[PDB]
């Protein structure tokens, strides 16, 4: 049985950034995008299910997902997207638990981009979460994938606000100035995030 710490942030918050300096520290860090684009990769039962609704030409002959053209006919068809979650939803469950059960390290890094919006807070032990202010979100987000400033603005508004993953978060973690100052953060919420590991499964009482 793993301690799960949730690692969760909005968009160009450098989440990529504090998770690797977990990693650097022996944490096995469980990233929830990579979880999804595997249960849809070859071989995958999701492939089938897909085939059988959308249509057979969405699995390309060597068996690999057509993903960028699937992304298209269904926000082209927006009604089938809540189709296509029931159908991975449980899977990138299973896919998840099974991730975290595999993990060695004490505690495990579960990088949720959602994890506000699905309320996958629930499923954690401890939430993380690496917090800037928007208006480096901005900054950044309008340089790693050129963009005009009410684009990413577009995609604020569409994200939890800073707040709403402050109210739901346990520790907190700045990082909105050179991935270099967070080495001293990590370290410190590391050592916590081990003693916490360690006790979890026999503590007798809260805190």
């Amino acid at each position: 049985m793993r301690y799960i710490v949730a690692l969760t942030g909005g968009i160009g918050s450098g989440k990529s950034t504090v998770a690797n300096a977990f990693a650097d520290l022996g944490i096995n860090v469980i990233d929830a995008d990579i979880i999804a684009r595997q249960v849809v990769e070859p071989g995958a039962p999701a492939l089938h299910a897909i085939a059988d609704h959308f249509g057979a030409n969405m699995i390309a002959a060597d068996g690999t997902l057509q993903r960028r053209a699937l992304r298209e006919r269904i926000f082209a068809n927006p009604e089938e997207k809540n189709w296509l979650n029931a159908l991975l939803h449980p899977l990138i469950q299973q896919e998840t638990q099974h991730q975290i059960q595999q993990a060695t390290s004490p505690y495990v890094l579960w990088v949720v981009p959602l994890l506000v919006e699905n309320s996958l807070y629930k499923k954690a032990n401890r939430v993380l979460v690496v917090d800037v202010s928007p208006e480096t979100q901005l900054k950044r987000t309008m340089q790693r994938d050129d963009v005009t400033r009410e684009h990413v603005e577009q995609i604020l508004a569409a994200q939890a606000t800073r707040e709403a993953r402050l109210a739901v978060a346990d520790d907190v973690i700045d990082n909105n100035g050179a991935p270099d100052a967070i080495a001293s953060d990590v370290a410190r919420l590391h050592a916590h995030y081990l003693q916490l590991a360690s006790q979890f499964v026999s503590q007798e009482k809260p805190e």
